[PDB]
């Protein structure tokens, strides 16, 4: 009758990782030049682990990307793994406008589909965003996958799942009137249950400073395994993020899984304050990306970088935790997790796996 869906956790096996090559000068006003190189570094690291699908506007852009990638991979050892797609984009925030892959189950059959949510540039802060909003459909077309549309605004960076029924989010973002004016909390949860197949929504509070997404959870807390959440915690009582992070840490310490058992909470440091043009930037180690063989963590040229990497290495002992300097990328108000979106690999023979 009615199908059910399943959203694999970020640590589940990937078929690939998607990226939207940067080109919007307005995203990094006055300092765009360093950005392309960061994406090349990211694409290179990802190509060591799995296929990398990159959205570009035209052949000229693809050439520019290939040149920068050649500096990272002079011999093209992993060149075959980087596949370009002529898919228009307005911004590079693939995490938020990108393909939200889910596994659909209906009448005993399972298939991979793209769950298309609406995108409105974090509450209408940027424009235009029609191409970003169309990315999921063009990806589905390119891969020949079915697409289901929800009609509700939702960014991938605003949610985080444990792959077993739990979904972590923030009231600051999902309940902000600038996203879904006509919807209330009950309706929003109903849609998350319906289209993502989750069972329990865990609502955290406010996000971090300098954040233009109105509190994305992916700049603060993330599931690392079925019952463990890593959360950034500021130790400087005078820092603006001290209070918000403290409230959410204490809240997490009272949250439980479906079994009613307390979730394991791992503390992560916050980067030392990052500024540009006299403005606080939303730098956070929680904005890391889990790939098949590596975990890519944004770093901000400070002694806390190695601390965050070591903690994440403990959380993912089977992977190589690698840092990528995001000192310039963060001027775009997002980092590694924000510019990526995994494509989970669905095994066709369910009885075998
Ligand atoms: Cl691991
Ligand atoms: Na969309």
């Amino acid at each position: 009758s009615e199908p059910t869906y399943f959203m694999p956790p970020e640590w589940a096996p990937h078929a690939s990782t998607w990226l939207s090559w940067p080109h919007k000068l307005e995203s990094w006003p006055g300092k765009f030049e360093p950005v392309p190189a960061v994406f090349a570094e990211l694409a290179y690291q990802l190509s060591r682990s799995e296929t990398v699908n990159i959205n570009v506007l035209d052949d000229a852009m693809e050439a520019q990307a290939r040149e920068l990638l050649k500096e990272r991979d002079p011999e093209g050892k992993y060149a075959e793994r980087i596949v370009f797609h002529r898919i228009p984009t307005n911004d590079a925030w693939c995490r938020d406008h990108g393909p939200n892959y889910v596994i659909r189950t209906q009448d005993g059959r399972r298939d991979k589909v793209i769950m298309n949510w609406e995108y409105n540039a974090w509450g209408g802060k940027y424009e235009p965003y029609d191409d970003d909003n169309a990315v999921p459909e063009r990806v589905a077309k390119a891969q020949g996958l079915p697409m289901v549309s929800t009609g509700m605004v939702l960014e991938g960076g605003a949610i985080d799942v444990n792959g077993a029924g739990l979904l972590l989010t923030t009231t600051a973002c999902l309940l902000n009137p600038n996203r879904n004016p006509s919807l209330g909390k009950a309706e929003i949860e109903a849609q998350l249950r319906r289209y993502l197949g989750i069972e329990k929504v865990l609502w955290l509070g406010d996000g971090i400073a300098g954040d233009d997404t109105d509190g994305h959870v992916d700049d603060m807390a993330r599931f690392v395994n079925e019952n463990t959440v890593v959360i950034a915690v500021e130790e400087d009582p005078e820092d603006e993020n001290y209070k918000p992070l403290r409230e959410n840490y204490e809240l997490l310490k009272t949250m439980t899984g479906l079994d009613g058992k307390p979730l394991n909470i791992v503390k992560l440091p916050m980067p030392e304050p990052v500024y540009y043009d006299g403005e606080r930037l939303p730098a956070s180690y929680a904005n890391f990306y889990i790939a098949n063989t590596v975990v890519l963590v944004p770093t901000y040229r400070c002694p806390r970088d190695q601390q965050a990497i070591d903690i994440l290495q403990q959380c993912f002992p089977k992977r190589e935790v690698v840092g990528i300097d995001c000192s310039d990328l963060i001027w775009g108000l997002g980092a590694i997790h924000c510019v990526t979106h995994e494509e989970p690999a669905m095994l066709e023979h369910h009885h075998h796996h």
